[PDB]
Order: C-alpha cells, then structure tokens, then sequence
C-alpha cells in the first residue's frame, strides 16, 4: 500500500469508458502548467517510463483566458494536425506568460510562422474541419471528466494523478515520483 487511493491519485466515481490511456490537460495561461512543461518537463519524463504500447494524449482547455483561451485550443488543434507540438509549445508558453506578447489570434499565428510553418499551411489548417473535429475532441474529453483544474493527468479513464501528495524540495525527485505513479497506474 505504497500507492493509496486518495494520496498519490484518486479514483473517478464515474469511470470513462473508451478513454485514452494517458490523458493530460493544460492551458498556456496556467502558471503551474508553465512550470510542469518548461521547468519540470513532466510529459517527457512520463513518456520515458510508460510501458510499450501505451500512448500519450495531451489536450488544451478553454476555461482560462477568455477569448484568447479559446483561440489557443484551436491553435493546439492546428499543432496536433500538423505534428508540430515540439516546435510551438515553448514560444506559446513564453508568449503568454513571460513576455506577454500574445494578445490576439494574429499573435498566436506569428509563433507558428516563426517556428517555420508556412503562412498558407497554417491558415488552411486553422480553417479546416479536421481542426474543428480536433477542437470537438478536446472539449469532449474535458467534459467527460468534469474538468475544472489544470494541470491534470488521467490514466485509462479511471485514475487521476494527485501531485499534492509529493515532496517538492527537489524538483527531480518530484518528477520521478510523478512518472513512476503514472507507470504504476497504467500497469493496474
Ligand atoms: C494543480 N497543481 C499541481 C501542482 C502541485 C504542486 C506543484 O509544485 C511545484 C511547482 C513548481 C515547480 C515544481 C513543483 C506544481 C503543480
């Protein structure tokens, strides 16, 4: 009983059938999500412990940042459709929270242009119904679990990570505890 329901994780009372195996939610407006991604590298370290054949999904949410918050969910959909998440995640986080130079949908587009996505390719994707379906999927998954806080991670539709029960004196130990818990939960 080294991992206890209620301590390092909680159990959903209404488990979600058909869910992705590892499902992470975030917002580019979310201060802890900035730490999680830019300083701790949570997603990457989880993936390096996950068993073979367990895939990881990451989705943006609407409920922070009003109008721009919703623009960012559609931009994340563009990032997923074009496969350029690894190129835009850092300048989007920094544009929103560090330099505070992202203030409109056009400013979001600038980050993609600077990362090398051609202007016509971004605009075609942005207006595509493939991207509209990806926005729909992101919203659906958040609604499925009554999501009200980010950062958040879910395993096999049944378990939600609880980082509040982890020591933060050392950032590397914390990340390792987090990844090892996702691994334990995926095996279960
Ligand atoms: C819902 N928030 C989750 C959470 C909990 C603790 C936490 O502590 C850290 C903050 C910054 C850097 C390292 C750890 C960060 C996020």
């Amino acid at each position: 009983a080294q991992y206890e329901d209620g301590k390092q994780y909680t159990t959903l009372e209404k488990p979600v059938a058909g869910a992705p195996q590892v499902l992470e939610f975030f917002s580019f407006f979310c201060p802890h999500c900035y730490q999680f991604e830019e300083v701790l590298h949570i997603s990457d370290n989880v993936k390096k412990k996950l068993p073979e054949g367990v895939k990881m999904t990451k989705y943006h949410v609407n409920f922070m940042g009003g109008d721009l918050g919703k623009d960012l969910t559609q931009a994340w959909a563009v990032a997923m459709a074009l496969g350029v998440e690894d190129k835009v995640t850092v300048p989007l986080f920094e544009g929103v929270q560090k330099t505070q130079t992202i203030r409109s949908a056009s400013d979001i587009r600038d980050v993609f242009i600077n990362a090398g996505i051609k202007g016509e390719e971004y605009d075609a994707a942005w207006n595509s119904f493939v991207v509209k379906s990806l926005v729909a999927q992101q919203e659906k998954a958040a609604a499925d679990v009554q999501l009200r806080g980010v950062p958040a991670m879910f395993v096999n539709g049944k378990y939600q990570l609880n980082p509040q029960g982890m020591d933060t004196s050392n950032m590397d130990v914390f990340v390792q505890q987090y990844a090892d818990t996702v691994k334990y939960l995926s095996e279960k």
